[PDB]
């Protein structure tokens, strides 16, 4: 099995590049988090849902988790740490 692919991404003009794959963008730029990304790389990372248009929050890990899983991950009882 082999493994390569370089990544034709150096130059930028006036464009942000998408924190999640590396690209720059150039289709539509998502503003999220203070940084830019994709309209279609921001998800959750448990579920893995499309979180572009609704509430979400991150952690220390910066493992961007939607509401909904944050409070059953969080917020499941009695935790401290
Ligand atoms: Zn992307
Ligand atoms: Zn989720």
């Amino acid at each position: 099995g082999s493994s390569g692919s370089s990544g034709e991404g150096c130059y930028v003009a006036t464009l942000e590049k998408c924190a999640t794959c590396s690209q720059p963008i150039l289709d539509r730029i998502l503003r999220a988090m203070g940084k830019a990304y994709h309209p279609g790389c921001f998800t959750c990372v448990v579920c893995h849902r499309g979180l572009d248009g609704i509430p979400f929050t991150v952690d220390a890990t910066s493992q961007i988790h939607c509401i909904e899983d944050f409070h059953r991950k969080f917020a499941s009882g009695p935790s401290s740490g």
